[PDB]
């Protein structure tokens, strides 16, 4: 198969990888007028995977992608069942299943009023704002913006790191069907794991849904001073290499919780001390599979974030089904010295989380419920793994094995990641936007 890269919305396959991003959540007021605007908007602004892989000289100053919720499709008279079990009811109706404290959800996510989302990516505020204004001007009164959430990469040497300090966006699946660089340790999967209607997708899709994908969007607020204080209060006293200072033990505990050091070095490869050069090297930073630590936790806890969300050899071999693409971006200001010293969050910051898959229940939702929330996953281990400490949502939030020298010790971890809302969207192919959605 040859994927039509010019017809696939770029954030799905390639990722915008821009320094700034805005999510404009909207409701449709006038379906006919919306469709009329869409037919002029799409060819001019919707950015394909082909554009994202081209030289920067051939790229627009901002990229735009567009997804619809179930109620958005219904509002537009797009009534065919897309074949996904969770998409029709929306994420609010699924939130309790995910383990969410519903009291922390906020409008306009607390229902199914949201009809869709424009994602705008750009390396600069000015261009982000101009392309946002272009949407407002093009669509006019045919839509109402019900929320805009804006994110930004962190500054300086923290570019690409999320707010707890950890380098993000290292490990992504690679799909067959196009010409791409594959790094050592990177999963290679059929395109239908990500793209609806392609090989590997087992969902029952309308023909017009070919080369779309489902987005799980999550708005997470992060509690950074609290996370930092917890690592200091529970600093690991020693590892195989020797005794740790409190600061070293706190850094190590953070790395044990994630499965990677802040630099990106995976603990399976660097189990006792950071290796920043390894973290920065994509030829090496993903080249592990837990095969050296299937039945012990010295090299990596069973319940570390990355191991829970991608179990690699814990599954007994390569498995296509549960991989997904991520295109998340941090939001909010840096954490001040005063904030860190107090140990108490004073500003709103976090992650605008974006995960793409053909089957919501096999990607985001499987990683969340079957794996992260599941105290007995990974299976068949000599010590109960417990709840994933970063995003696991089962109480008590108890995780074992964080101390490599006392693996039976359990850690009860306060929740540092608060879901504030989210939605399930479908991003059609570019042709489907104008030939089906706007018909
Ligand atoms: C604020 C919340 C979150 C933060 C701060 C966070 C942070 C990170 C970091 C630092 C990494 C390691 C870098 C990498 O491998 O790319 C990572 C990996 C990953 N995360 Fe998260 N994450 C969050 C939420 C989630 C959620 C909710 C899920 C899914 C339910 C998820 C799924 C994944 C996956 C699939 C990987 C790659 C694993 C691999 O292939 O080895 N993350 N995340
Ligand atoms: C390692 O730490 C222990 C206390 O936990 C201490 O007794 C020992 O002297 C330390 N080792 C050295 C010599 O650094």
């Amino acid at each position: 198969t040859i994927l039509p890269l010019n017809n696939i919305q770029g954030d799905i396959l390639v990722g915008m990888k821009k320094q700034k991003e805005r999510f404009v959540f909207f409701q449709v007021n006038d379906a006919t007028s919306f469709k009329t605007a869409l037919k002029t908007y799409v060819p001019e602004r919707i950015t394909s995977a082909a554009i994202l892989i081209s030289d920067p000289s051939q790229q627009p100053l901002a990229f735009v992608n567009l997804g619809f919720s179930n109620t958005g499709l219904q509002a537009l008279g797009i009534t065919d069942d897309l074949g996904d079990a969770q998409f029709p009811d929306g994420q609010f109706a699924d939130a309790a299943n995910l383990g969410d404290d519903l009291s922390q959800w906020v409008a306009p996510f607390t229902g199914t009023t949201i009809h869709g989302v424009f994602l705008i990516g750009s390396d600069q505020d000015d261009f982000l704002d101009q392309f946002t204004d272009d949407i407002s001007s093009t669509f006019g009164s045919s839509i109402t913006q019900v929320q805009a959430l804006s994110g930004s990469a962190r500054p300086g040497d923290q570019a690409g790191h999320e707010h707890f300090g950890f380098l993000n966006g290292i490990s992504q699946p690679s799909v067959t069907g196009w010409e791409t660089t594959v790094f050592p340790g990177q999963a290679v999967v059929p395109p239908g794991i990500i793209l609806t209607g392609r090989d590997g997708d087992t969902g029952t899709r309308p023909s017009w849904a070919l080369d779309g994908s489902f987005m799980a969007f999550r708005h997470f607020q992060q509690k950074v001073p609290e996370f930092n204080a917890y690592t200091l209060a529970n600093a690991i006293p020693a590892n195989s290499a020797g005794n740790l200072t409190q600061q070293e033990g706190a850094e190590f505990l953070g790395a044990r919780m994630f499965g990677r050091w802040k630099s990106g070095a995976p603990i399976d490869l660097a189990p006792t001390a950071d290796d920043p050069a390894l973290g920065a090297d994509p030829q090496r930073n993903n080249n592990f599979d837990y095969s050296d630590t299937l039945t012990d936790e010295t090299r990596c806890p069973f319940g570390a974030h990355v191991r829970k969300t991608n179990p690699r050899q814990d599954l007994g071999g390569p498995v296509d089904t549960f991989h997904a693409m991520r295109s998340s971006i941090p939001y909010g200001p840096e954490t001040s010295d005063a904030e860190l010293a107090s140990g108490v969050t004073a500003q709103d910051r976090g992650l605008l989380f974006v995960e793409y898959q053909s089957i919501i229940g096999n990607g985001f939702r499987f990683q969340q419920i079957n794996w992260a929330n599941n105290a007995n996953f990974p299976f068949s281990k000599p010590i109960t793994p417990g709840i994933e400490p970063i995003i696991g949502q089962t109480t008590p939030r108890t995780v074992g094995g964080l101390d490599p020298l006392n693996q039976n010790e359990t850690f009860t971890v306060p929740l540092f990641v608060i879901p504030k809302g989210g939605e399930y969207f479908f991003l059609p192919s570019i042709s489907a936007l104008t030939a089906t959605i706007a018909a």
